[PDB]
Parts: C-alpha cells; sequence; structure tokens
C-alpha cells in the first residue's frame, strides 16, 4: 500500500521543497508510495506548529517531515516525544536526547573547535546570530576555558533590515580599536552574505584578516565577492560535489526547469536542500524495511485528537523509530547513519578554504578520527634553502660544546657562523652549514687540474656560496666569484 | 498547550501561569494570538510579546551596574540555562564595550551522579585564571548546590 | 569596482579622478574603506542656478 506522511515546509523553502520532490520521484518504487501532504507555515510560530502537527495527526500519518526553528523546537520535540511520531528534519540537531526526533543536520560543534585549534588561534571575535540554539556559541565558551582563548562575543542578529549598514560598520570599527582580525561568522547563508557585503565595503576582506564560516555549507554563498582581497576565509561542506553520486544529482538537478523545480537550474544545491533530498531516502529505505521484515502496521480508524485527555501512545510508533534508525544509506552528505538518539554518527565534514582558483577542500573531520589534513599541502612551495660551505677553523668555524646533542646549524658557532647569520638576514635566505669534505680551501692540480677544497665545491657544483677564512687570489678569481674582502691580514 | 487549551474551552478572562524556557514560546505564541492575556511571575521575555504581563521586573541593568560599582574587569559567570540565555548575552555585549573578560560556564546541564567530579573539573578551569570574582546566574535550588 | 574587489580602497591608498564630474560616478562604493579619493567638479550643486 502507499505511505501517508507529512511536510512542515516553511514559507521560503522554495529550493528545499524542490529537492523533496526530486527525491520522491527518485526513490520511489512500485511496491510502496510515500504520499506526502504537505503544510506551509512559518516555523517561527508555535500555534502554526502546533496547530499544522495535529492537522497532519489527526489525517493519519506515519512520520513527518518538517523544519523547525528556535520557538517551535520544543514544540516539534514535545509532541512527538508524547504521541510518538517520528519527526525527520533538516534543522539543527537539538541539545538533547530527544526521543522521536530523526536529526539529518550532522553537528559542527566538533568540526569547528578542531578548526581553531588547527590555525592556533586564541584571540578571536565570535558573530553569533541567534537563530538555531545558542548552542555552538556555547561550546566555544567551555572549551574558551581551558583552550586559553579570549572570545568577543557579538551578537549580530537582532539587526533590522533599515539600520543594517549602520550596525555593522559601526560594529567593526569597535573590533578595529581591539585589532581583531579572526572572526569566526556563526550566522546562516543570507545573513553571512549581509556581513561579507559589509567587509567588503569597509576594507577588511584585505590581508591579516582571517575569517571562519561556521555553516555545512561554505560553496553556498557569495564567496568571489572575497576571494579575491587578500582575507584568509575558511569553512566547512558536507556536500562534496567531486563524488559519483553528487555529480550525477547535479547532471539532473541542473537539467531542471524553474517553472516545475524553483531554485533548481544551476550546479550548486544547498545542504539543508540536500538533507531534505536524503531524508526522502531514509524514510523511504526504512519504510522498505518495515515491510519486509513483516511488521505490518495501520495507523487507525480515527487517530483522535492531538489534545486528547488523556492522549495515548500507539504501540506501532516504536517500531517506526526503530526502522528510521537502523538506515545505512548514502546520500549527498556521505554515510547517513544515526545512533539511538537520532543524531548522525560516522560522517565526515569537508575542511573547505577559499584561494584565488575558488573554494578548496584542505582535509576532513571524522568524529573517530579527528580533523584530517589531505594531501594537497605536498603542493604549496617551499624557501629554496641554499647551502654554505665552510671549514674547521679557530675561531671561525668551530664545533659547540655538545656537537651530537644539538642538530643543524647550531652544531657551529665562530666568526664565520655569526657571519653566515648576517650575510643571511642582509640577503633574505635560508641557510644549511656544511663542513667541505676534503677540509681544504681550494687549489688546482697540475695533472688533472681538479679544483679541491671550498672551490672546487663551488666549481662544480655541490655549493652555492663558501663562507670561510677564503684567500682572494689570482688563481682562484678566474673560477669563482669572491666578494671585497671582509677580512684583510 | 493541553492545559492552555482546557483553560480556553471552560472560557477564563486571562490566565495566571509560570513558563520555563521551554513553554514560554508555546505560551507567548497563544497568547499573542487567541487573546487570552497570560500573567506570569516567570522570567520576562526575549523580545516584544502581547498579551504576557510580566510581573518579574528585571536584573541585566541592576547587574551590570553592579559589576561596574566594584570595578570588576575578569571574572567568572556560572549560569544554568533555564530562564533563557538573555543575561549571558547582556554581559557579553557589555563585555566587548568595556574591555571585560568573562568566563561564561554553563553549569546547568550538570546532574546529581556528576556533582562532585564535574564540580571540581568546573572550579579547576577556574584556578587556570585563579578566578575570584563569580557572578552565580543560577536559581535558588542550583546556588545551593553551588554553595 | 576592481580596486574595490582585489582591496586597494583601503587606508594608504590616494585617487585622483581627473574628470570635470567627481559625483558622476558610484562613489559610494569607495565612500568607506580608507581610501582618500580626490577630483574635480564644475557642477557646483550648491549655487542658485
Ligand atoms: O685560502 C686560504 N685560506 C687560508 C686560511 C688560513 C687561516 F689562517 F686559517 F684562515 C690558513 N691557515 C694558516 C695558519 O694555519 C692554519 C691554516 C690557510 C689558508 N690557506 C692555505 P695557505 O695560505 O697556502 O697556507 C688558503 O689557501
Amino acid at each position: 500500500n502507499s505511505i501517508q506522511i507529512g511536510g512542515l515546509f516553511p514559507r521560503g523553502a522554495d529550493q528545499e521543497y524542490s529537492a523533496f520532490r526530486v527525491g520522491m520521484v527518485q526513490f520511489s518504487t512500485s511496491e510502496f508510495r510515500l504520499t506526502p501532504h504537505i503544510d506551509n507555515l512559518e516555523v517561527a510560530n508555535s500555534f502554526a506548529v502546533t496547530n499544522a502537527f495535529c492537522s497532519q495527526f489527526s489525517r493519519g500519518v506515519y512520520a513527518i517531515f518538517g523544519f523547525y526553528d528556535k520557538k517551535s523546537v520544543n514544540t516539534i520535540t514535545s509532541f512527538c516525544g508524547t504521541l510518538h511520531v517520528s519527526f525527520i528534519t533538516p534543522s539543527f540537531p537539538t541539545d538533547g536526547t530527544h526521543p522521536f526526533v530523526i536529526q539529518m543536520r550532522p553537528d559542527l560543534k566538533g568540526a569547528l573547535l578542531s578548526l581553531i585549534e588547527y590555525y592556533q588561534w586564541d584571540k578571536f571575535a565570535y558573530l553569533y546570530d541567534s537563530d538555531r540554539g545558542l548552542s555552538t556559541l556555547q561550546a566555544v565558551l567551555d572549551s574558551a576555558a581551558e583552550k586559553k582563548w579570549q572570545v568577543t562575543a557579538i551578537n549580530v542578529g537582532n539587526i533590522n533590515n533599515d539600520k543594517k549598514d549602520e550596525t555593522y560598520r559601526s560594529l567593526f570599527q569597535d573590533l578595529e580599536l581591539k585589532k581583531e582580525r579572526r572572526v569566526i561568522l556563526d550566522c546562516e547563508r543570507d545573513k553571512v552574505n549581509d556581513i561579507v557585503d559589509q567587509v567588503i565595503t569597509i576594507g577588511k576582506h584585505v590581508k591579516g584578516y582571517h575569517y571562519i564560516i561556521a555553516n555545512l555549507g561554505f560553496t553556498d554563498g557569495d564567496l568571489l565577492k572575497i576571494q579575491f582581497g587578500g582575507a584568509e576565509v575558511s569553512g566547512f561542506q558536507i556536500v562534496d560535489y567531486d563524488d559519483s553520486l553528487v555529480s550525477k544529482f547535479i547532471e539532473r538537478w541542473s537539467t531542471l526547469e524553474e517553472k516545475e523545480y524553483p531554485g533548481a537550474h544551476t550546479a550548486t544545491i544547498k545542504y539543508t536542500s540536500a538533507l531534505t533530498y536524503d531524508a526522502v531516502q531514509v524514510m523511504t529505505e526504512a519504510f522498505r524495511n518495515l515491510r519486509k521484515q513483516r511488521i505490518e502496521i495501520s495507523r487507525r480508524g480515527n487517530a483522535g485528537d492531538c489534545l486528547a485527555n488523556p492522549a495515548v501512545p500507539w504501540g506501532q510508533g516504536v517500531e517506526i523509530e526503530r526502522a528510521l534508525k537502523q538506515v545505512q544509506v548514502e546520500g549527498l552528505s556521505g554515510n547517513i547513519k544515526f545512533d539511538q538518539n537520532g543524531k548522525r554518527i560516522n560522517y565526515t565534514i569537508n575542511i573547505m578554504e577559499l584561494k584565488t582558483n575558488g573554494p578548496r577542500k584542505i582535509g576532513y573531520w571524522s568524529e573517530v578520527d579527528k580533523m584530517v589534513l589531505t594531501e594537497d599541502d605536498t603542493s604549496g612551495l617551499e624557501q629554496k634553502t641554499v647551502v654554505v660551505t665552510t671549514i674547521l677553523e679557530s675561531p671561525y668555524v668551530m664545533m659547540k660544546k655538545n656537537h651530537e646533542m644539538l642538530e643543524g646549524n647550531e652544531r657551529y658557532e665562530g666568526y664565520c657562523v655569526d657571519l653566515a647569520a648576517e650575510i643571511a638576514k642582509h640577503c633574505g635566505f635560508k641557510y644549511k652549514l656544511t663542513i667541505v669534505g676534503d677540509g681544504k680551501y681550494g687549489a688546482r692540480d697540475a695533472d688533472t687540474k681538479i679544483w679541491n677544497g671550498m672551490v672546487g665545491e663551488l666549481v662544480y657544483g655541490k655549493a652555492d656560496i663558501a663562507i670561510a677564512p677564503l684567500t682572494i687570489t689570482l688563481v682562484r678569481e678566474e673560477v669563482i666569484d669572491f666578494s671585497k674582502p671582509f677580512m684583510s691580514l
């Protein structure tokens, strides 16, 4: 038979409802159909969410897809926990252990705390919009004690649309006083586009500035505005476009016309829409495991009223929750596995970074491993260090008190060692001291015509410079270049 | 929700009652919609909400006056979430403006079987700066657990 | 548009716009940022005519 479900969509979730219907037609199978009843409402209103939940509950559904806000999350988790209806959601994962709520959004408290340590920040601003709990602000403040962080938290989300420019430009003038160059933008797309419009306008997208965008949606804003300028911006991505399942999806996603699928004719999908697409895979695969293991369930003749007295559970509901949490699919976001609370485990968050070419994956974060860097750090560039030849003469170069205990240039001291430090500082290179193997200065054999010593290590190619007591001679400057004498004798 | 609707269906003229951080949005949305004015001793709501008459005064202004009065600039702020997080934001907004170094620690996610253990882990991270000035933004029961 | 995009409308930079039409472009784009821009104007809007 077909399976009745419900949908709580916001008024403005055009792409999310478009990606919902795309996932409908792709994961449907002749055996059973997930016939929905879609309600549109505002999710910041707990009266509307109460009234729409009870319309879905009276009209016999088996699970409710939907979104919630800060205002409605406690209406949702209470109704679903009490009436044993399951709720599947792309919204923020709840702060708690709520039954009958399956969270499709992974978590980025752990990944964001790993990335601040990776850049070794210890003083930074944190701009937060309220907007979905306040739990990531609270997670960096609970860690700021034991990680030695000085965090400047600014509420950036009470701002209205007519004093927008005046509030933000006055905001970064305050941080300018404290020399804040490191900022985390814990906002969503529409708010993070407004902030990067203002950091460009007042010239804070230049070098010296670092930005971390604490979304799961790094390449969902307009990053081409801040891509040149010099500021380093970093972020997180759960939708890897360099995967086979995603690239096959973008193929059919980009060809859709924006009359039957608004917000679809493009090559990037928002992560909340990717999780809406993945949630149809999760529901369908779980209702397939419902009819597979012969657990066959009916709703009731009436479903009663949500505000019943007493409101009674229904024993089939525990099975449906347990079936929704055993799902082990692969979706646009990666591995979709839930724990017993309904929160995603075994997931991956790609740590991106904006370069002049574009956004560049510089690693990932897994729950079990940690932040894992990926293989691209081999191709940066390096300094091209300079090999410098010396010789053991006191006091020019002579080995220090502990030869073997020290490693590198620090094995050596003397006049020419202090001279090599001064030549390198003015020219601008990095050097690696090297005693000449033959332990000689350089002379030419009458038969073989081969230059020995530090001279032949410059004539033939072993070295680039010879800082030494090396006498400026006629027969030597025919084959090498001396400077003016640093010591007359 | 069920008990608001039992009194809306008995037809009352106003409702006296309490709310939590979990039920504040249920109350202010129903009373804002069905016009069933709510008189409450609970915490003042974070925003402008119609048909809610709030008998508890406020404390954000009196608390930021007292921090300035003692000339505090480095302190710990131990909070509990149950009255919202409005006063945490108020001392964090005023810390940016006035160069305070607040250590905000959520002390309300602590249960009865991990009290003596995590409280010693609490007061350990205070000794990393040797915090001597502590604000206890909890209610009566939790402030006795800390004292 | 390009000096904003690559961050050269910040302090330290000075620009002279050699038109007779200073307030005929979009100067509100570069007005904050810190760069000093200067120019010329033959049409004084603070005149009676
Ligand atoms: O370029 C040259 N620079 C040299 C520098 C020095 C030193 F003084 F140590 F710096 C000396 N020594 C002189 C005293 O006894 C120890 C070695 C020899 C050098 N020789 C070989 P020489 O001059 O033919 O004997 C060179 O060829």
